[PDB]
């Protein structure tokens, strides 16, 4: 009947998951107790949405939130200037961490943001969200401010009563196989999450689209379920990404899970083919992004 | 840009992949050279489609095809009667291997069929296909009969000019990580494939929905990429929950073949009523059936 995974997951849901994370901004400010909060929006060519995300967070500046930074990854559209006008601080990868040459991918941006921020709590929110809700940051920081022993909070979106394909086909099944207690986390790949500086400075950062799952597993391997919480951010329909983006995402999720769980990885990516009447000429990507070491090895 | 594995991928697609098989039934019959062909359709509650599949293969019986069997896995609908009416012999799991109690899942059915068939070549075709093409069996056996050194033929379906979600997000990326040459196989999880008796009797069979990936990986390791071919068969909507459970078993079987320590924990959904909570957990098995030549050694030796 019941397994040890079932028992732990059920109890974790009752203690470390909030379906209605309704703490008030005032009570969260009162609980800061000298701690400061930084909010980071990673961004690459998100000109249509970045300002709207910033606008939903900026009312918290000077109270709950101490800094609001857009960490730009080399946009060629109007991402940076729209973020400026909307009321954020825009910092490039190069200014965030001058002593290390950048490499591509989302994980690099989040890692570098640790060097550019000062908060005791760092909140990450994706910059591609349409009409996000102003209560995202309060909900994400609640367990960090109020619940002893929590270092990582994952924000999830409620599923309607009536596409998450990488989460449900790749990430959750692989966690079931390799780290089954972590199947408790509803949206392990979600981009809205918060952590303590103590935690985040102490773990390596996986590259590209592996960053979220890498942080989740590294936290678990150091502190177990007790240190991880999740909060319901409300409704939000699934994003529709191209299938080729998704297969590449899956491949990086696999690589990052394997690196943390002791499984070797070939470094071989997926193959694209030149196709014509003479057949299919393969071109296969190979690994070129490295994990970044804990930021404590360079700062603080 | 080109990388190290691309040479092997290019050679294999040139020699072992057929986008447009030219073969006629007549040429294939003339090439059998004393080999016999068994066709096996695994089935569990497929009354709406099984007859249609059988009807497309039945005209080959007595010529290209020597035996046509539906291996029924305990259906309670009209699968059995509809398969017989279309011209298949229907064999239960118990009849196929009477002294061994059945275990659930698709892999069990295919494994058991090895004890109930006599072919030097065995062709598997899913019984849930809609409007299958009568050239499926000819296309699948072509490389076995007309090429040298091929032991496993995987049928693939035509890709569009732009749901295979498990293949493209799970199987192919995992193979890239753990058996990188095998990403060249377009349909690693496909249910339409043919193998030699020599191969099939000698390998363990993975349980459940792991059977196809397990056979592919075992064939690759033991016989190599050149022993695997693929053929275009020409042109389904399952709930995400079912695809996730299938993915979880594909993972378990690949991990078993690599020695990765899979927990055996399935995918769990909690349900609640007035009395409380209880989990519903998807089926996962890490236990292979042993090579059929260990239980049917005399049959295997007769066929060798
Ligand atoms: O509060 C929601 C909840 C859901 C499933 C559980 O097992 C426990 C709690
Ligand atoms: O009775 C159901 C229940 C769900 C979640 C909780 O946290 C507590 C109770
Ligand atoms: O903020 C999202 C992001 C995505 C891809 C990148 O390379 C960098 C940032
Ligand atoms: O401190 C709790 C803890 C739990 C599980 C681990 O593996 C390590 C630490
Ligand atoms: O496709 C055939 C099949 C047989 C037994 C199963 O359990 C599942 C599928
Ligand atoms: O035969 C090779 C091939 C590769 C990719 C496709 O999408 C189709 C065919
Ligand atoms: O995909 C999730 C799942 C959970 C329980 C099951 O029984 C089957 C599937």
């Amino acid at each position: 009947d019941l397994t040890a995974t079932d028992l732990a997951r059920h109890r974790w849901l009752t203690d470390n998951s909030w379906t209605r994370p309704t703490w008030t901004v005032a009570e969260l400010e009162a609980a800061k107790a000298g701690r400061t909060i930084s909010v980071v929006l990673p961004a690459l060519n998100e000109e249509e949405t970045v300002g709207g995300v910033v606008e939903t967070i900026r009312p918290l500046l000077g109270g709950l939130v101490d800094e609001l930074i857009v960490l730009d990854s080399g946009s060629t559209d109007d991402t940076e200037i729209r973020a400026m006008a909307a009321g954020a601080r825009v910092i490039s990868r190069e200014v965030a961490l001058p002593e290390v040459a950048p490499q591509p991918g989302k994980g690099e941006v989040l890692w570098r943001s640790l060097a550019a921020t000062t908060g005791d709590i760092i909140v990450f929110i994706d910059s591609d969200l349409i009409d996000p809700d102003p209560m995202f940051v309060p909900k994400l920081v609640g367990p960090l401010l109020l619940s002893e022993g929590v270092h990582l909070v994952k924000g999830f979106y409620r599923r309607p009563l009536k596409g998450g394909r990488v989460t449900e086909l790749v990430a959750r099944p692989l966690l079931a196989a390799l780290r089954p207690e972590l199947t408790c986390v509803l949206q392990p790949l979600g981009g809205e999450y918060a952590g303590t500086r103590e935690l985040l400075m102490s773990v390596p950062f996986a590259p590209g689209y592996g960053v979220e799952i890498g942080l989740l597993v590294d936290t678990y391997d150091r502190l177990g379920l007790d240190a991880i919480a999740q909060v319901n951010l409300g409704v939000r329909a699934h994003r529709n990404r191209p299938l080729t983006d998704l297969a590449a995402m899956s491949r990086q999720v696999i690589a990052t899970l394997f690196s943390r769980c002791g499984v070797p990885d070939s470094g071989v990516g997926l193959t694209q083919f030149f196709a014509d009447g003479d057949g299919f000429s393969p071109r296969t990507s190979e690994v070129s992004l490295v994990d970044r070491p804990p930021m404590n090895t360079l700062r603080g």
